[PDB]
């Protein structure tokens, strides 16, 4: 038998990242290397006014001579709306640029902003597979939260709140041209926040790592970054203000989805990621939240289709030996407890979502999957694909 | 310490891997509107096992008109570098396609350069021109060893003056480059052993350069223990597609900026004195790090010793503490190359122990003429003057 196929990929990711302390002032010279003049400056909630992020920025800009135009108040699941808006901004005001300044809400948006401004229609038409984003507004990014590796990538996820629709688009015209990332801006993080961006950029790697394929490089890489990250989360929760910790959670989110773990394997899987837009559609939890939530249930339903990377999974992330379902149940309650640990929910009731309310999620997550997936040929799970009735039981194992 | 040194990274080369994808070639420089290339090749490896023909058909599929340059030499030089410039030059070639291995590459590279540069592309190793712009390179890797097709580095050797020198430049990063894995089948045992020293050795130069950031080290240890295995597997089944395929995999994350992120730029001591047995003795480049790279961490482990702890626990799985711990661990390292047939003194490379004061001549040349323009020193957590160098091949002596 061949259970280590390395397979045939294309590799591509032109992004400049720009790393560590003291940074950020480099953001105008930049977007002047770049030949541009005019951005549109997008942000959320003003954190970075708090944190002095916007006056660094605003410095640089002013230094480097690039003009520009602010749109704020992106909230952190972004919408459809704010992103009408800021299209209409950087139509009518003729940027050349968007430049996202804030954490993965904002770089999403600033992406689907790129790509509205540069289209007669309405951006949505790319989520629900009526647009294949071909050129867009080039992206530049200051990074303020690590979490969704959005910043060396060419994903965006957006909700329409009228259809409470959470959609994401991918495309090799939103992948930015230069993403600077200072980890030290993150020491004023909210606990939950710092876990829950933990918890997506394992998650990442993991709809990677379980996907059917087994590479030996590509396991090694995955499983490596997975106990830095667990290592660096546990010491942030201490000490919020740990640099490295900050730098390694950071690096490593960036690398979970910039192509890295998909190098030899079969696309992964993303049915946790596809199940959890659904709960942040309809409740508004926090992307990382829903996912500490679905992916342990996902793994206690499916691991009979792919047994042996849930043993290595065991071994390699937590250290044990043996063999079998034994073994395998030992990793995914050990998974589900580090969980819990580290504070994330781990069921629908630890997150105030009633069990009553299954069938409604399960009616959205089918939606998604007709009016999302579909259009592009996608399916929702691969090492097993899920009906309806299998998002409803891995609700149903989530939800006390 | 385990801090995590700032940095900027940025590789915008295209990977096409896998079984079945040199076909793509023609159709890759076609969608980069590009017509007439200079096709470099080596010694004809390439006309015995396929490799020419896929790519010639390639061509012609996707109507890309081609010139040729053959006879590139596993360390290549620069006389055919300069044949090469001129036939780019006389017939308009657009771009520079490399099909071979490293030597190949590297001279596509320098081929690419000196298109665009009117004067001698040896001042670019020699400090005297900074290569800004280069034709287009695209290429078909037929070994796997350097990382040559994910990076901005060349290495050329002046054979009128026995200098064997590095280059890198942003210009120099090829567009696209397709890595089959299958045709590394008909590899000689000891190039594929050469090749997986050089991956290891690319790996450990950042490794031991007095940084150690957490992400970094187990990337690194991870891809360490890869290249191990596979080579083991490739002496026994020089067809086992999955060696070749993950041990090409990790060929090209060695030095594409991966194993960089987060540390000091990289010691470089052992390439560069290796380059000077190259220049001197023609010997395989990975061959004489095999010899190098033992004695300089026999020399040098004083200076950065936890890493050496590190190394041993986690390539090797030693247990323990101090100068016991990395020295089982170096001897250790030393032993695996022995075992899978390296050469691991001069000795067993046929080079005299009288001859180090010669090498070694070299070796500080190399420092005048190739280091000091460009600000860099032979070595980081310890800086080389002439003296370690010698005691460093005296350790390798025998
Ligand atoms: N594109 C992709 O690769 C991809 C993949 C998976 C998920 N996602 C999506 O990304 C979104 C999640 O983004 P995210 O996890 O990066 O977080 P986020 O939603 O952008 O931000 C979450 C919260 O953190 C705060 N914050 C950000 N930086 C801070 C700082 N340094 N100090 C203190 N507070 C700070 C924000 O407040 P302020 O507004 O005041 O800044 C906000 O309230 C979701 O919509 C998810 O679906 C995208
Ligand atoms: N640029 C960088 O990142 C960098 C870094 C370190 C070192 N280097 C340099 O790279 C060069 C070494 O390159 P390399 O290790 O890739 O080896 P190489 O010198 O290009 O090739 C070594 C031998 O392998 C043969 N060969 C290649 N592919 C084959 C195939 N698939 N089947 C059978 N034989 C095959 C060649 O024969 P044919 O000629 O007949 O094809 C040649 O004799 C050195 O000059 C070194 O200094 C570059
Ligand atoms: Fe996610
Ligand atoms: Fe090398």
């Amino acid at each position: 038998h061949h259970h280590h196929h390395m397979e045939n990929f294309v590799f591509h990711n032109p992004t400049k990242i720009v790393f560590g302390r003291g940074t950020i002032p480099k953001i105008g010279e930049e977007i002047k290397n770049a030949g541009i003049r005019k951005v549109l400056f997008l942000y959320g909630g003003g954190s970075i006014k708090k944190n002095g992020v916007y006056d660094q920025v605003v410095d640089s800009l002013k230094k480097h001579g690039i003009e520009w135009v602010e749109v704020s108040g992106v909230k952190p699941n972004p919408v459809l709306s704010k992103v009408h808006e800021a299209v209409e901004v950087a139509k009518k005001e003729k940027v050349e640029a968007v430049l996202g300044v804030g954490g993965g809400s904002v770089v999403d948006s600033a992406k689907a902003v790129a790509a509205g401004a540069l289209y007669e229609g309405d951006i949505w038409d790319a989520f629900i597979g009526k647009y294949q984003i071909e050129k867009a507004l080039p992206i530049f990014d200051v990074l303020t939260i690590s979490a969704t590796g959005t910043e060396m990538n060419g994903n965006a996820v957006i909700t329409n709140e009228k259809t409470k629709e959470k959609y994401g688009v991918s495309s090799k015209a939103l992948y930015p041209k230069v993403s600077i990332i200072d980890p030290s801006v993150q020491f004023t993080l909210p606990k939950e926040q710092t876990v829950y961006g933990a918890v997506d950029a394992i998650s990442h790697i993991l709809e990677y790592y379980f996907d059917g394929s087994s590479p030996e490089i590509s396991n090694e890489i995955a499983e490596g970054t997975i106990r830095t990250i667990m290592k660096m989360t546990e010491r942030l929760i201490e000490k919020p203000d740990d640099y490295e910790a900050r730098a390694n959670l950071a690096w490593s989110a960036t690398i979970a989805l910039n192509g890295t773990m998909a190098v030899g394997r079969r696309g992964g899987e993303w049915a946790c990621h596809r199940i959890e837009h659904s709960l942040s559609a309809l409740y508004d939890i926090a992307h990382g939240a829903g996912l500490a939530i679905v992916f342990p249930a996902w793994m206690k339903y499916v691991y009979r289709k792919n047994p042996a990377q849930f043993e290595r999974f065991a071994k390699k992330i937590f250290g044990f030996e043996g063999e079998g379902e034994e073994l395998i149940l030992k990793g995914i309650e050990a998974f589900k407890n580090w969980l819990k640990k580290v504070g994330a929910p781990v069921s629908l009731k630890d997150a105030g979502i009633p069990e009553e309310d299954i069938d409604k999620i399960v009616d959205n997550v089918m939606l998604l999957v007709e009016k999302n997936l579909k259009p592009k040929g996608a399916s929702l799970g691969r090492i097993m694909v899920l009906e309806r009735e299998d998002v409803r039981e891995i609700l149903k194992l989530a939800a006390k």
